[PDB]
């Protein structure tokens, strides 16, 4: 049968079409070894699913090669980006590969990258952007900072609009990065939201004379250790108080 002659030439002829233009007309090169349309792309498909060949088919029965440098360009354009949507990547593709692809055809080439290793990507929920674990941490960050200094991980999973695991995976990076960001109980906390609690743990110290850890933690649902180092740590700074020893550890005013 006709795979003899097929098989050895086929691969060749398509090689000298890739260098003429990375653009291959599939019912062009089937003229060329004198085959079916359907069974000249069947041979592609099967190719591209060994891994022997690097590029996407579009809609209009064309094949478009990418070369190594254009994958590159197409990953470090998601990097730079942080966050992007399909939609962008579609209009910026013809600047990265020299050709304008279908958001089909992008997605063929993003999940390439990412079984290759070469790109670190998540998928947000509605499934329309693309968003680096890097940028995840961005938008952890900005979205802490925004909301005060304090928020839940789960509000920010919400905000950030991609799966829990892609927030939670990124505690270790917020924490040996920012020495100032701790996390407490779900919530990342900074020292933004303590330097301003310990205001108002003075204001409501210069008002009752005395108060206690115990009614600290039920007033801002805080564990204890953490509480007491935190506001022990700014005593004399912000606070304007002596610390002392009962069944619990206590704080009072000393210019009284
Ligand atoms: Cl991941």
């Amino acid at each position: 049968g006709m795979t003899e002659e097929q098989s050895q030439s086929f691969l060749t002829e398509f090689i000298n079409y890739i260098k003429q233009s990375k653009v291959v007309l599939l019912e062009d090169l089937a003229s060329q070894v004198g085959l079916r349309t359907q069974d000249t792309i069947n041979r592609i498909q099967d190719l591209l699913a060994e891994g022997t060949i690097t590029g996407v088919i579009d809609d209009r029965g064309k094949f478009i090669y990418i070369t190594p440098e254009e994958l590159a360009a197409v990953a470090n354009f998601i990097r730079q980006r942080g966050r992007v949507s399909i939609a962008e990547l579609a209009q910026a593709s013809n600047s990265l590969i020299a050709w304008g692809l279908s958001e089909r055809n992008c997605i063929e080439i993003v999940n390439k990258l990412i079984a290759q290793k070469q790109l670190e990507v998540v998928h947000t929920l509605d499934g329309k952007e693309y968003i680096t674990p890097a940028q995840i941490s961005k938008e952890m960050r900005d979205e802490l900072h925004v909301r005060g200094g304090r928020v839940n991980i789960v509000d920010l999973q919400q905000v950030i609009n991609v799966d829990l695991i892609h927030i939670e995976n990124r505690i270790g990076d917020i924490i040996k990065s920012e020495k100032h960001v701790q996390l407490v109980l779900g919530q990342l906390i900074d020292e933004n939201y303590l330097d301003r609690l310990a205001e108002e743990v003075n204001d409501k110290l210069q008002e009752s004379g005395q108060v206690t850890i115990s009614e600290l933690c039920k007033t801002y649902d805080l564990p204890g250790n953490f509480l007491t180092q935190a506001l022990t740590q700014r005593l004399g700074r912000i606070i304007s108080g002596h610390i002392d020893l009962d069944n619990r550890g206590v704080i009072f005013t000393e210019a009284f």
